[PDB]
């Protein structure tokens, strides 16, 4: 879920950078052993 | 969940840098081992 | 959950920077061991 | 959850910084052993 | 739970620094072992 | 549970800076052994 | 690089958990802009 | 680089569990943009 | 580079945990933006 | 850089619990923007 | 850089709980922006 | 940089608890916003 833009007119530069990002990890679950429960 | 924008008119630079991030680590769950429990 | 906009009409520099984050390690959950218990 | 703005009219630098975060560490929950409780 | 601005007209500088946060370590969580209790 | 503002309209300098901060530490929780106690 | 050795002779439990690892993010290099400079 | 063993002899439980683990992320390189240097 | 060992003779319980580890996030690098420096 | 031995003969418990760690967040850099300088 | 043991012979408990650890958050860099200097 | 150890003989309780540690918190280094300086 995202929306990235990039615009410009007049730019002037030897060197720019520009970067995005969210994420590079996990996010959930890695392991269960239970005998009684309820979860998501 | 992101919404990221750039815009720009007039920019003179030698050296510019725009950085956006969020997340770069785990959220939830490693690991359970139970006997009795709800749970989400 | 996140909304970013940079903007800018009429800028002059040699080096600019802008940075933004919310977040680089985890949030919740590592173990859990029990017996009896409710939990979210 | 967050909202992040950057907007500027006339602006003259040689070096100019912005930076915002919230968080770079844990939140909540490292480990649990236990015989009885309830918990979130 | 944050919303950040900036916003600005006539500005003239050589240096300029902005600069917000609220966390950098933990906040909740790190052990437990017990035999009887009821927690959040 | 945060709301920062920065506006300005006409400002001179060579030098300024704002810096805006909450927390840097824990607040809460590094261990129990207990064996009988209701808590939060 | 690791050895990992799990012996055991006369061992009784209900819930017995062993748990090892060393690395879940990343280590090194995630971008460079530069006109001059040795590295590594 | 890695050698595991499990070796057991008189073990008794319901529910027992073993993990191991090295790594789940990167571990080196993304990008590079340079005009001068000696890297590895 | 880790070495790790698990030994054990007469052990009884109902719920018994090992857990061992280095790290989770990170070690070096994110960006660099230079014009001149000699770097590792 | 690590060793981690467990050794035990005789044990008796209910409830043991064992745990070792070193790191869990960054090490070093996160970024740089430079016009002249010698940097590790 | 670190060595960890534990080894016993005749314990007796309900509950025993043994803990180690070294960093949890940063140790160096977050940011640089300079015209001259040297650094390591 | 540490060296631990545990080692015991004849050992009789209910609740024993060890427990080490370092760090938790940053080391050095936030941000630098500068015209001329040598620095580590």
């Amino acid at each position: 879920d995202a929306e990235f833009r990039h615009d410009s007119g007049y730019e002037v530069h030897h060197q720019k950078l520009v970067f995005f990002a969210e994420d590079v990890g996990s996010n959930k679950g890695a392991i269960i052993g239970l005998m009684v429960g309820g979860v998501v």
